[PDB]
């Protein structure tokens, strides 16, 4: 019923007065200091990402410390993300640094290591030691982000295989390459990933973007990873290749949430069906009430550019149609010219989107896809947004303290702001990659256990008060406890 | 969708665990003693109808004090009714006692108080004093249950009419009169009525069946007469004649609930339109969320036969799958022979019509017609209703003190018993007129103010458990305060 | 959405102007002759029935002849009906004619031909050679229209059972036994049945009413006896037990119609069970397309009183409200004494009810049912009737030579009146009993066989026309060929 | 339920066997040999787009003309618009062709002719004479393609405004500005247009793209340009500000179609708003059931280069998403270095998206916002698309002579090809802009009138076996004669 929604709307009315989606944004030159990442909260920030492609330990606990100290001085709770390098498929060194190759030619890959400092045109290492075992001929090899691709022709031996050039591309040392017809075999988690994990847990880290997430089994690697103490740490999963999209279903259901990221999907998928892939990726989360990330060449021209293109609003914009969750800036925050304006741009184009967006729609569709039963946890929040339907109530105040009940809340997609009221300030920064949720930290050691509910109902109420949410007169529909407890309250 | 409903039924199922309709029987002779009261309470009583066109005060005294005592022995709340004579018109007196009527004659019908006494074949008297000015020339006057029927001619003078006898009958002094194309403009209630209401409040009577409602300034009529001391009596209007039935929506809004009298609404309309009448007024107080009786002629033969004719008994079972709240008994318990098996078997016709009917469509149809925004009380009771289905919850708990919340929950017909509690034993006995309740005295006084409402809800869920409705391990939908609090509860 | 349509009705408001439900006429000594056969059709009988349970082939020739000539006579056509007497289960002889059976009295049954003619109160025959092996110990023994009821106490020998008389009555030679809890597997068709059936063929009768159709094998057998000759003659199953009732699925499947017989039913199901299998079995042809009829007991008072009960008068309007194509009269005008005017209250009755039927329900929740994909013929009558619906047309026009098409039409229940054109006098007969339809004959051999559809097409727009249905100006929609052609046209 | 599909959505299942969406190209000096339109054509161009700002009459003849040979050669039907100049706003020249405007500086803009040869940064001419009376203090002056912006102060006299320089940017001669808080009074159509038109009409052309079009009275203006000669030429009105898009309603109602232009509109609208004006524009459209067009910077990046951005391929896609007809190329094809590449890439992202799309939504949307009662036409042609979805058809096969049902029938948007069988070639070339559509010539004059439509419904049938969507025991939706027949055919 979209369609329907579309003609009852004006460009010229005014904008909603809240902003559901969730920016997270990669932090580097441009934006490490505290006095940066305090423009980039005012701006829109809600996630500060960590990049740990590059840089050092030393490095990144500057980013922490002072994600952190810009937190607390704004008086807000920012999520921090540790992204992993993840493992990878790197050619090896060639003579002179350098190698030429040519459309129709012939060159040999392999898998000797002998090889690894001596390349050349015709002959180069990789060090994706099961790539003969796993390609067939036919198959293709794309190296230096799918610009140069190579097709197998045969198994010159067990280590080595006959390829021609397919079209012109020169390539330097150490360039990544793909298997976009291929099974890739490598492990969940690299030796470096290993270490950073064990730093993300000490460091208290909210949540991990696990890089090239494959198969289910993999999401376990990483919580092993992660040890006992980083078990309420959330697992992002990068959807990357074919294998991620194919084993979709019971990678959702063993991770936390999703990123969708496109750029990196684009080197081994036609860019067309990327688009695609994005709809049902970000679908499949709604249904599984998991937060799901938009990731990747979002307003990349903003990074050296005042302005982004026509295209690339667009872009934003059917992200959050789509239905996402967050939206994510890598460059454009991390190293850009202009990092403040262009999560302001980022955060002024999915307001104009989300108020056009029919949430309606979404909550139909998703509680049309229930099972009956349902348990009492999935008809409790359900029943409540009908609630806020069928009332127009203006807010929703959700007691959580993992944060389960707001998540399953935000699924069903009120047409007003969730005020989650917690007693865990992880649960403040974690919801920060739920769309339409706000938290208020409830300090129960401070305060008391609250066990009649009536200090934090009244937390949540006066939160949505002080934003214009509501006001007397108005209803608000609560929710508390996982979830099984719901009242129509009267805004005093 | 009773339809679809229908294809998976089988008559060799077993019936539903509650009956959800409730039976009134009429007390007499047969029924006055506290033990032929307590047989009618364990045959399926719930309410006990005192007619007031009949016995003296002293009379009905003792019904009340018997119908208190043999409820009190069988630890049960039985709800008290009056009905009421109303106001009546009759001829006079003949002399002789009698006056043969014969088709093709002309006959005089006068309101000079005169021939009061003294009535013939020719002329006669007829105690309403507007007749004349009511009555055109054309429309029928009705005499003896409808059986003589005279057509006016013209006016003979202002107190006289000259009419043709159409049909050959024989009448006996003070005649019942009815005027089938004319409003009867007598006042609501009568000097005897008020009497009788008065009476009702001293007595603490649960509910009025105000006979011959007409309009709906009527029913204030009714509610002066009970007077400040009887502003929690239930007024029930007997629907009676074409008038009531034109009226219906604004009778409905003033009244508490609706009496469909199908004998009385007979003698002016024809039966097939009865028939249908009846259908609109149960759906229209189904809508209404008030209770609705369906009465006269229900089980008749069955007051001296020990089985009654097979469509009695479809007549029984249609009104419960039109939407009838409640069955009533007349002479078939009042002066019957066998007053314990015709409510026996009432009990069965009713549960066997409640198996094969689909509750949803109820719940679904009742719930298009709210107007959206609801109020906060409407979409709770609704979305407890709704959420009762999508978890298949085996009973409702309804606190509610006044018994509004619990008529409110009942309106939207869920397929599992509603257990109300209510501190007061008033609402006990009221809510013996809403389907699908049943009613857990809690005891204030004896037991505190259950603020936390703990108490009361556990006495609820224990009801439910005793009668074997739930479990553990079954879902119970909770909801109390009007009623804007509602929970979904793991029975343990 | 009945309840929602309920809400709008007024029974003060004007009648269709078509009656869709149909009439059914049992013939005998009170309506044999052709004027009393006139009076009945100018009455509102579509279907003569022919009772052989009664009557010899004389007798029943006559019946025939003088239909024929009273539809010739007035230019309509009338359906013959051969109800069948079908394999009955009957006691033997006694001595003297009487036997006085006493509760708690022992009494011996035995299937031993040697005491058909020598029964007594202590040991009497009965003519069902399974008898024994059929029933076991506990099960009851329903004899004389199911008054006396014996209970199985053990097996004497291996043709005689030891019974209790578990109720006082006198039964008299050859009465009719029922075994409520036992399958009876007597032969479709008696000896008597396969004679009259034959006759019937000879004669060209429409349809036989076949009696006490157990399961779906039994369909075949009759249709055997009717041999090649009688393969387009209706079979119309009466469904009189708990087998036909557990049966009805593959029933309905092999038949061509189901006749609820309820007073039958009734001697083995208690009343208010039937009550519910009546909406079941009416449900399931409703679903299938076939024709139901609602038969004996309707107006059974109204014999010998001029008018019928206000139970009988609910009776008839629930049967058009549970959806019966039919309603049936037997004794009422075989040897009734209002013959006429219980066929025009029947018919006063029934398009009352209709009135107030909402049509669009049984359509929507018909519709629904269907799997996906629908043949073409299931997809053209549904969307007919839908666009009848859509655009408010005032009839349909449908040509069918079968009579197919009609019928498929007819289950989608457009609240229009359908006018069939077909090129078989036995068509129009065979559709008196569908609802809602009337047939026009084109009589092919003398017109044309009329390839383009013109010619028919304006036969049925004629016809529509002169009954009022239509006037300029007006839509009605038009379907052809089984069905594979819609048109909705504009009414010149 | 977009939401729903998604999720049983896989990228690697074979795409649609047919292109729904339709390809718009812009001819130019790199497209206009018979050649390189042949290329185009076999590429997936349906319409030839010939840019009247640019250009002589003799250059647009030379594409007429040799389109037409291209199409001839490859025995298709190609559609020809002409897009107009339209009125335009343009400053004057100035002293050494160049004025260098600096941020804070005052200028003066005047419609005094004097002005209109020597401007300077100081003072300079603007040609719309209405330009003072139409602005008021406050308003903005955009030039050179909103790139310069100034703000209006005061009236400096009658003739001449005071304006502030906000930003620096140095303007040459004749630059267009653009006046966004103002409604622009200029006619609908220049001397120039009007006649351009008029050759449209002596050239035969077959729809304009009617420039700037800012409400429903020019419509009106264009129509009568076009004269008697030109009135089945369609007019799609190009909205290119914000008076189109307040005015969009009236605007459809009295045109063929819509072109969104995002790049105009981008001029003085914030380009996410322009991303959602898009949404609302082709929706009411959709539900309008006229063509509509997304255009301007489509692939733009593809002129010079051998691939698109990311984030064009993802606009494209989402025009399709959105409702779009048409997607069009301008510089990509015109002047572009790969304009058979750019034309295959889009109708490849073209046949993704729709293969991702779910179509029965758009059909349920569409059929729910109409108006009961239906007229015959609309309900024909939504029974006709509801009846491919209930019975799975594979094909439909429309007889349009105007093209109106053919149109009427793709508003509904089944999933299956349609088939317009057309007498007319220009109906034909027509329907190019209305998705889901391929249109077959019978040749009247040659093959007969065909008036019991066989040859033409055969024709229909044999295309669609020819294309491979219709093969033996499949369904086809045949709709015929405005449309009010309609016939399910199984495929021989
Ligand atoms: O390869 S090493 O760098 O020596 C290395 C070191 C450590 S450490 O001692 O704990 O740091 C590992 C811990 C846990 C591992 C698990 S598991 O999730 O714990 O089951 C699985 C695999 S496997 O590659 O999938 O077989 C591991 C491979 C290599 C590992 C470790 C693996
Ligand atoms: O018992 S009789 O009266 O001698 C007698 C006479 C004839 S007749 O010669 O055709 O008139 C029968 C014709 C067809 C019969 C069929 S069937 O449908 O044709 O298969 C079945 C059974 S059965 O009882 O189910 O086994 C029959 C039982 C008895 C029959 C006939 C049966």
């Amino acid at each position: 019923s979209q369609l329907a929604h579309n003609l009852t709307l004006s460009i010229f009315d005014p904008v909603a007065n809240y902003r559901a989606a969730r920016i997270i944004c990669t932090i580097g030159p441009s934006t490490q200091s505290v006095e940066a990442l305090k423009g980039l909260i005012q701006s829109g920030m809600s996630v500060a990402r960590m990049n740990f492609s590059h840089g050092s330990h030393e490095y990144h606990q500057t980013t922490i410390n002072n994600v952190r100290q810009a937190a607390a001085e704004l008086g807000v709770n920012i999520a921090i993300a540790l992204d992993t390098k993840g493992p990878e498929i790197r050619t090896g060194q060639f003579v002179g640094g350098d190698a030429v190759m040519e459309r129709g030619a012939t060159c040999y890959v392999t898998t000797d290591p002998a090889f690894a400092d001596k390349g050349t045109k015709d002959k180069f290492y990789i060090d994706y030691q099961n790539l003969s075992k796993v390609v067939r001929p036919g198959n293709y090899i794309y190296i230096d982000d799918g610009i140069l691709i190579l097709q197998v022709q045969s198994h010159e031996d067990e280590q080595t295989l006959e390829c021609t050039v397919t079209n012109s591309h020169t390539i330097s040392d150490r360039r990544g390459v793909n298997l976009p017809g291929c099974d890739v075999d490598l492990p969940a988690v690299s030796a470096k990933d290993r270490v950073d994990l064990q730093f993300g847990v000490e460091q208290g880290v909210d949540m991990i973007f696990a890089s090239f997430i494959r198969s289910a089994e993999q999401v376990g690697d990483v919580r092993k990873a992660l040890g006992p103490k980083g078990r309420d740490i959330m697992i992002i999963c990068k959807i990357e290749n074919h294998q991620g999209v194919q084993n979709i279903d019971s990678i959702i259901e063993e991770s936390d949430g999703i990123m969708v990221a496109r750029g990196d999907l684009g080197v081994e998928i036609p860019a067309e069906k990327v688009v695609v892939a994005q709809k049902i990726l970000i679908s499949k989360c709604n249904v599984a009430g998991k937060p799901v990330i938009c990731a990747t060449q979002m307003l990349e021209s903003m990074t050296y550019n005042p302005r982004p293109t026509r295209a690339e609003v667009s872009d934003v914009a059917n992200a959050v149609f789509n239905g996402a969750d967050c939206v994510m800036l890598s460059g454009e925050t991390a190293k850009g010219k202009y990092p403040n304006e262009v999560v302001q741009y980022m955060a002024r184009i999915c307001l104009e989107a989300q108020s056009a967006l029919n949430e309606y729609v979404f909550f139909n569709s998703i509680k049309k896809l229930q099972h009956i039963p349902m348990s009492a946890d999935e008809a409790v929040c359900s029943s409540a947004v009908n609630s806020v339907y069928e009332t127009k109530a203006k807010a929703m105040v959700v007691l959580s303290n993992t944060g389960r009940s707001a998540r399953l809340v935000a699924k069903y997609r009120p047409n007003c702001p969730i005020v989650c009221v917690t007693t865990r300030l992880q649960t403040c920064r974690q919801l920060n990659i739920t769309q339409g949720v706000e938290s208020v930290f409830f300090d129960a050691d401070k305060l008391g256990h609250d066990e009649g509910k009536e200090h934090r109902v009244a937390a949540g109420v006066e939160f949505a008060k002080s934003k214009g949410y509501v006001q007397t007169g108005d209803y608000c529909v609560v929710i508390h406890a996982y979830a099984n407890q719901t009242r129509i309250l009267l805004v005093e």
